[PDB]
């Protein structure tokens, strides 16, 4: 099965195999020969620049660009002999990076397996033809005596170097000449050849800005890609071509009209599907609907063209063997008469994991590789990476991200501030824009910092059509998505189905002609003369100068623009504390009054009643960006109180709907009784047309209106960079001045406070970002969707009066049979809107797996060190500098320590804010408190603290009062509602001492509210009769007044429902997060190698190991316990007994810390500072010969010692106990490992430690003796 990747050098010799002369498909009959190299099965690399269809010229750097981001030319890129070996060395590196993960081996398996159809629509019906360009290619092959000999080879993909752009790459299938037309068999479902532009050393970057999570530690940061994620995001390409389903029509194009309109190439579904993500959604649901059909209409074609094929122009093509092989790919069946047919169930399945299965985001995730997350994400200028040939700076395992460099968390191996080694900036000479001139003063402007406002007539208007409906119409789909989960299950069940011998026949048929270059290079900036001030000068006038001069702070645009020293700003607390330079006093109130004052003016929020949807309004967003209307100076409040959010964009959008045609009925036959399925279709179809207008405002949202939001806050962050900027030099010059006793001790405290500025324009930057979310959903939710839902009403109210006049024409078939008189009662379902759906359809109200996905609102997961939200709702989170992370139930868990830095803040989505007021919850988590000491319970057994809460007031939380767990309710009047767990006092057993246990918390408001542990009922409380719960925007994850310095707790899984669960949904949720790959410690925490353990049996939990010799047997004793009456509390004490260690059988490089269940490892006690290993003797004493006793570093000459072991789970899912599997020499099972009562030699009866195979005939069992705890030290657990 595993994919094979081959190794060469270029300079090895001409093979007739993996190494070849290849003439290329748009060389075909000229005699021009390449050397090329076959990477894998179907995929050929040429070290050559794609020079195909371009002149010598196009490849030199021009002066100006006509459309899109930066271009790097080079023509010398490729040209040398050491250069295309370096090509060809990191194009296999990358090959191999991909294939090492099973989602990459995917990708590779089906674009291999995904052979192009001989022939096409302008070929033979009754014949195969390899005799094309488009499908095959010529080669010469050289005897001993320089004997040349013409061949050729089929193929699916040929990869070469790059065009005259080194960073924009490129995918395109071979073009057929025909009627003095383009032909493209790669999108009328045939496949064809699809040739590769690809560079993998010049990467785009982009960068953090938008992102609801964020981390105060990580900051804003730019980060470059990985370029094996850029050849899968092309091999996709390849993918679909080979499918023969590329798409080129409905392409979103740019408005050029304005100048603050950014002049892009026209965006193709094409790269919206293949990229993933929200953006998708670009393309309506209607058009998508067209494309599913034509590519049905195309495998119909191609089902009938395959039927009747008896031949082909190669003698040696064994033709069934082909047939076989498309019947495959095309997901054919076959009818009685053996003709082949489409099968539209099986199309479906395949259609969807083409289109929309494998994406750049979803492949991001599965290698743990960064991406963007919007399509119109900023883009900076590119980078080279010089180094992927050392292992150093990048590995085909982890790529940049390498986890032994401390690199993987938070992807700072892609990082440009940390990973500097990694990359090296291009060289100016070859680097072009598209620049635009401003001139009032000329500036000139990126055309990467302007925006993208789509073109009205690109979104479709087929849904304002009249639609026919009939008694044969179908249902449209409306499902257009497939995981890649299951496409990855999938490919482990296949059966290796074998290609044929891919050599063939002499090409001669074909055309030698690539379509001509299209060049990109301007001769001219655009320049645009202007009276008034743009954003664009308000921006430039915040610039400091490049130069250690005198600086100062002026709130007039124009002084600071005309005067080098003089900058802008909007903060007017701040400019006068500034321009004051301070003469006789310390610089400790200096320095501070600049900090706070900053911190007083940035931090800056608001509501406006009028607008319920935004929770967050920065007032200063107005004077820093000129958002100001007629006779509003210095007031923007008053601004948008008055207009709405539609004042921040710059493009006012027209947002109404034409008249949406009613539905006609057709079928007029009731020549057959029960024809009214012409009913239903006819009431399916009107739901249809909802979701179809739903749909298409939401297309149009994101390509006009939310791309306008996105850079309001990437302006907003640059002049927040520059504000901190100019106030990081306006301190400096003075403290140079500045020629004080104090100068030299006070420095380190000076660089302390600068530290501090970002800190608060990072906070602002959190608050900016939810204004503009939250404004631009506020604007689709409200303007734009109810000119939708008048025109949907209308349409309504008009289709029932066709609907009645046509059950009013056929009354006299239906009459006297429940049906008439059924079926004016059912049209309440037409008096019923149906409600529109921003982020997730959430149903509150038979499979528990769905009923809790469909339920979950709130949904915490760390993953590479980040905490987000997976729910549905991206809920923003904010990460605080000293909350932690510590070892959990399946990954990483939050951990939180006693101090105000400390903390995660989840800022609730607007779809999910007011879900708790009258309706019923559901709250779960894992805990983990450590085992409260003796004097800590004396101290501080009284004082109550919260660890999680929603208070504002009114609203829930929890919280601890020595060892009792505390639920609480409070509504909106002051009524309070509780629920008091007492912990057990046998501390062995307990839930809040030193284990990670599963708390639950259901809320019926008819009813009570429940406390589970574990999914076991331990608490209850009525909270009928209370008022309306009134909570805050947000829910803090933090320890709030508790006196306990020492005092720390551990929370994972965090999640919130919008029902009460019932029991039997609960034990579901609890046994979901209990895997059997990852073996656990007596805590809950990973089993780990080379670390310590005492080992406890299940069974006998009151007993420790004791060894009696070294070279001998262990036994069983009884533990010393630590009791206490008044506090009621006890325990047996841990930590007495053998060590004993864990390492790996056979040792190997590369592998990770964890024990996994059938892991092969040895044990060994540590006694005397020294390790002795743990086995069995060959013929050793054992009780009745079948229960055998082990030994402790036993060595005598001859015998040997049975000491292969097999670490494993085998029962007890809930319990943290492990099972350890003893063998022989031969892979022999000597048994598992427990104990027996008994008497070795004339020593005392002892319950001696042994392995047996008697514990497999009782698994079953409630307690058994052969499952072990393995206890580490751990600082939550000391013996009091
Ligand atoms: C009871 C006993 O002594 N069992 C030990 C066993 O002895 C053999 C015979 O036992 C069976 C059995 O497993 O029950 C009888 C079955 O019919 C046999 N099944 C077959 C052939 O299909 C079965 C098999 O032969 C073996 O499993 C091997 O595959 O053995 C036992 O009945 C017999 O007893 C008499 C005999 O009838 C007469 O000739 C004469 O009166 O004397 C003998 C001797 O008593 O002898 C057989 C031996 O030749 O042999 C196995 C060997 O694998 C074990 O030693 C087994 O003892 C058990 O060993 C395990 C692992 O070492 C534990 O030590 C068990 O201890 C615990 C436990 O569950 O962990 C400790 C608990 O504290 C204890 N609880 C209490 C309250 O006492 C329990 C409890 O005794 C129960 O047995 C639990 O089910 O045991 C230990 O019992
Ligand atoms: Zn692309």
């Amino acid at each position: 099965m595993p994919i094979t990747i081959n190794n060469f050098r270029y300079s090895d010799p001409v093979n007739n195999d993996t190494i070849i002369m290849m003439e290329p498909p748009y060389c075909k009959g000229l005699d021009i020969y390449y050397k090329a190299f076959k990477i894998t099965d179907r995929i050929w690399i040429v070290p050559e620049r794609y020079e195909f269809g371009t002149k010598p010229e196009d490849f030199n750097p021009p002066s100006s660009l006509i459309e899109g981001a930066s271009e790097y030319y080079d023509p010398n890129y490729l040209r040398t002999d050491s250069d295309k070996d370096r090509f060809l060395q990191t194009m296999v590196k990358l090959f191999n990076r991909i294939k090492n993960n099973v989602a990459g081996e995917a990708l590779l398996d089906k674009i291999i397996n995904a052979i192009p159809y001989l022939g096409n629509s302008y070929s033979l019906l009754d014949k195969f033809d390899t005799n094309s360009n488009s499908v095959s290619f010529n080669l010469l092959e050289q005897d001993p005596s320089g004997a040349t000999t013409k061949s050729a080879m089929l193929t699916n993909l040929i990869i070469f170097g790059p065009g005259p752009v080194l960073n924009k790459n490129e995918v395109r299938g071979i073009v057929l000449r025909v009627d003095n037309k383009n032909y493209f068999p790669c999108r009328d479902g045939f496949g064809s050849i699809m040739q590769m532009a690809f560079c993998p050393e010049y990467v785009p970057t982009f960068d953090n800005v938008i992102e609801n999570i964020t981390s105060l530690t990580i900051g804003k940061s730019k980060y470059f890609q990985d370029p094996a994620l850029l050849l899968m995001h092309e091999l996709i390409h390849v993918l679909h071509g080979l499918y023969g389903m590329q798409v080129s029509s409905h392409e979103i194009i740019p408005s050029k009209q304005e100048i603050y309109m950014q002049h892009t190439y026209p965006i193709s579904a094409e790269e919206l599907f293949t990229f993933g993500g929200q953006d998708a959604n670009l393309i309506s649901i209607d058009i998508k609907n067209d494309l599913y059909e034509k590519t049905l209409n195309d495998y119909k074609a191609i089902a009938n063209k395959l039927s009747q094929v008896t031949s082909c122009n190669d003698p040696n093509i064994d033709i069934d063997s082909y047939k076989q092989i498309y019947q495959q790919k095309y997901q054919f069946d076959k009818d009685s008469n053996g003709q082949y047919i489409v099968n539209e169930d099986k199309f479906q399945i395949l259609y969807n994991s083409i289109m929309y299965g494998f994406t750049e985001i979803e492949l991001g995730k599965k290698f743990n590789i960064k991406t963007a997350l919007s399509f119109f994400s900023m883009n900076h200028d590119p980078v080279k990476i010089p180094n992927l040939l050392d292992d150093t700076i990048y590995n085909d395992t982890e790529g940049f991200n390498i986890e032994s460099k401390d690199l993987k968390s938070e992807y700072k191996g892609q990082n440009m501030r940390v990973n500097t080694n990694a990359f090296r900036n291009v060289d100016g000479s070859g680097l072009v824009s598209k620049l635009i001139g401003l001139c009032k003063l000329c500036i000139k402007i990126k055309n990467e910092d302007l925006t993208f406002i789509a073109e009205k007539n690109s979104f479709s208007e087929e849904p304002f059509q009249d639609e026919i409906v009939s008694y044969n119409t179908k249902n449209k789909p409306l499902n257009f998505n497939y995981s890649l989960d299951k496409i990855i299950v999938d490919y482990n069940l296949q059966s290796k189905i074998t290609l044929p011998n891919d050599r063939t026949t002499p090409v001669t048929k074909g055309i030698p002609y690539a379509p001509e270059y299209k060049s990109n290079a301007a001769s001219t900036i655009e320049i645009h003369n202007i009276d008034d001030n743009t954003i664009y000068q308000y921006l430039y006038a915040q610039k400091s100068p490049t130069t250690l001069q005198r600086i100062t702070m002026t709130n007039s645009v124009d002084d600071a623009l005309i005067n080098s020293t003089k900058i802008y700003s909007y903060f007017p607390s701040v400019i006068s504390k500034v321009n004051q330079g301070a003469q006789g006093i310390l610089f400790l109130q200096w320095v501070r009054d600049i900090i706070d004052d900053f911190t007083n003016e940035s931090s800056q929020k608001t509501t406006i009643d009028k607008i319920s949807d935004v929770s967050t309004i920065v007032p200063y967003i107005g004077p820093a960006l000129n958002i100001v209307k007629q006779g509003y100076e210095g007031n923007f409040i008053g601004a948008l109180e008055t207009t709405g959010v539609v004042l921040l964009l710059e493009y006012i959008p027209e947002i109404t709907l034409p008249v949406i045609a009613a539905l006609s009925i057709a079928e007029s036959s009731t020549q057959k009784e029960k024809i009214i399925k012409t009913i239903d279709n006819f009431l399916e179809k009107r739901y249809e047309k909802w979701i179809e207008v739903y749909k298409l405002v939401k297309a149009k949202w994101l390509g006009t209106v939310n791309t306008q939001f996105q850079k309001r806050s990437y302006q907003m962050y640059r002049s927040l960079e520059y504000q901190v900027d100019a106030i990081k030099k306006i301190i400096d010059y003075e403290y140079k001045i500045y020629s004080g006793p104090d100068k030299e001790q006070i420095a380190d405290e000076i660089n302390n406070l600068k530290n501090k500025l970002e800190e608060k324009a990072n906070k602002a930057m959190i608050n900016i970002n939810i204004f503009m979310r939250e404004s631009s959903r506020s604007f689709l939710v409200n303007q734009m969707i109810n000119e939708a839902k008048k025109q949907l009403l209308e349409f309504d109210t008009q289709s029932k009066n066709i609907l009645m006049q046509y059950i009013k024409a056929n009354s006299k078939f239906i009459g006297i049979t429940e049906l008439k008189k059924l079926e004016s009662k059912i049209n309440k379902v037409f008096s019923t809107p149906i409600p529109f759906s921003y982020s997730k359809n959430l149903d509150c109200w038979e499979d528990i797996d769905v009923i809790l996905k469909k339920s979950t609102i709130l949904n915490l997961d760390i993953n590479n060190d980040i905490i987000s939200d997976i729910s549905g709702f991206n809920s923003s989170v904010i990460t605080y500098p000293d909350a932690q992370l510590v070892p959990g139930i399946n990954g990483k868990a939050i951990h939180l320590v006693n101090n105000e830095s400390s903390e995660v803040i989840v800022h609730k989505a607007m779809d999910i804010e007011y879900n708790d007021m009258f309706n019923n919850f559901t709250v779960s988590f894992w805990l983990r408190v450590p085992k409260v000491s003796a004097s800590h319970l004396e101290q501080y057994g009284t004082n109550e603290y919260s660890i999680i809460s929603s208070m504002k007031g009114s609203g829930w939380s929890v919280s601890l009062k020595g060892n009792n767990l505390i639920w609480t309710l409070k509504d909106s009047a002051g009524e309070v509602r509780q629920i008091t767990f007492r912990d057990l006092p046998d501390k062995f057993n307990a839930y809040l001492a030193n284990k990670w246990v599963f708390i639950t918390i259901t809320n019926d408001r008819l009813s009570s509210a429940n406390l589970y542990i574990n999914g076991v009922l331990m608490g209850s409380a009525e909270i009928t009769g209370l008022g309306a719960i009134r909570e805050d925007n947000n829910i803090t994850l933090k320890l709030d007044r508790c006196n306990n310095n020492n005092q720390y707790v551990s929370i994972d899984k965090f999640r919130i429902f919008c029902k009460a669960l019932n029991p039997k949904e609960i034990e579901k949720l609890y046994t979901s997060y209990l895997s059997i790959t990852f073996l656990r410690d007596f805590w809950g925490n990973p089993l780990r190698y080379d670390t310590e353990y005492y080992l406890i049996p299940v069974a006998s939990s009151s007993k420790d190991v004791q060894l009696k010799n070294i070279t001998d047997y262990m036994y069983l004793t009884n533990a010393p316990s630590y009791t206490n009456g008044k506090l009621n509390i006890y325990y047996r004490r841990l930590y007495n007994g053998l060590k004993f260690i864990i390492k790996r059988y056979t040792p190997n490089n590369e592998i990770d810390s964890f024990v996994k269940s059938g892991d092969f490892i040895k044990l060994y006690v540590s006694y005397n500072n020294n390790e002795h290993i743990v086995g069995y003797p060959k013929d050793g004493n054992a009780f009745n010969n079948l229960d055998r006793i082990l030994r402790v570093g036993y060595n005598a000459p001859g015998i040997p010692l049975y000491k292969k072991m097999e670490a494993v789970k085998l029962r007890d899912l809930k319990t943290y106990s492990v099972q350890l599997k003893l063998y022989d020499d031969k892979n022999a099972s000597l048994g598992l490992v427990g104990t027996h009562n008994g008497q070795i030699g004339n020593d005392p009866n002892r319950d001696i430690l042994i392995a047996s195979n008697w514990y497999f005939n009782h698994l079953k069992d409630k307690i058994l003796g052969c499952d072990w705890y393995f206890v580490p030290t751990d600082e939550g657990w000391t013996n009091d």
